[PDB]
């Protein structure tokens, strides 16, 4: 499957794609403003992530780090990056579908829309202003609207115990953006397309 990463954000991000436990494709990239970088995603990939990166800086090694989404110091990530991550995620060929969606369970850094470039089924979008109007006490100093469960680790924010319900924190992500998971147990937001489906990731793609 092939996924178009574009950039209309005004600032440089660095995307990145990885499945947990490796990457997918290269698994990073530089994307100044306007850039578009196309990666093979190989088909049956479970539990995918797309995100972007911000405020990087990166040896001759490819190492270094970034002030939101790091994924240990990598330019080319193998692994998930840490929060605050607007989340792009996937899982294709599950039984003869592709399911995606967009998560703020990780926090928010960069709006984002996820679109399938072929037929068959809708795209998805958080595109609020989430940073600018996130909460004081969700407020990442590196930048970006942490989640709850990262800034308090309590069973409710973290839904540990697989019993939890919605927050006055996790109200704020779905009020901004009704279209993407605000907590775990959150009414899935998930579309299902056509098996071997092919998409796009704008980040920005309001301005």
């Amino acid at each position: 499957a092939t996924f178009e990463i574009v950039n209309r954000c005004s600032y440089t991000v660095w995307a990145a794609a990885s499945k947990g436990d490796a990457a997918l494709d290269a698994g990073g990239r530089q994307l100044n403003s306007g850039e578009s970088w196309t990666i093979n995603v190989e088909p049956g990939t479970k539990g995918g992530k797309i995100w972007a990166r911000t405020d990087c800086y990166f040896d001759d090694s490819g190492s270094g780090i970034c002030k939101t989404g790091d994924c240990g110091g990598l330019l080319r990530c193998k692994r998930f990056g840490r929060p605050p991550t607007t989340l792009a995620e996937f899982s294709l060929n599950q039984y003869g579908k592709d399911y995606i969606d967009i998560s703020n369970i990780k926090g928010f850094n960069v709006p984002m829309d996820f679109s399938p470039t072929t037929r068959g089924c809708r795209g998805v979008r958080c595109a609020a202003d989430i940073v600018g109007q996130c909460p004081a006490k969700l407020k990442a100093p590196g930048g970006g609207c942490n989640d709850a469960c990262t800034v308090f680790q309590t069973s409710e924010y973290c839904c540990t115990t697989g019993k939890c319900g919605p927050t006055e924190y996790s109200r704020f992500f779905k009020r901004l953006c009704p279209d993407a998971f605000s907590y775990v147990l959150d009414k899935p937001t998930t579309v299902t397309c056509p098996g071997s489906s092919n998409y796009r990731v704008t980040f920005c793609p309001t301005a």
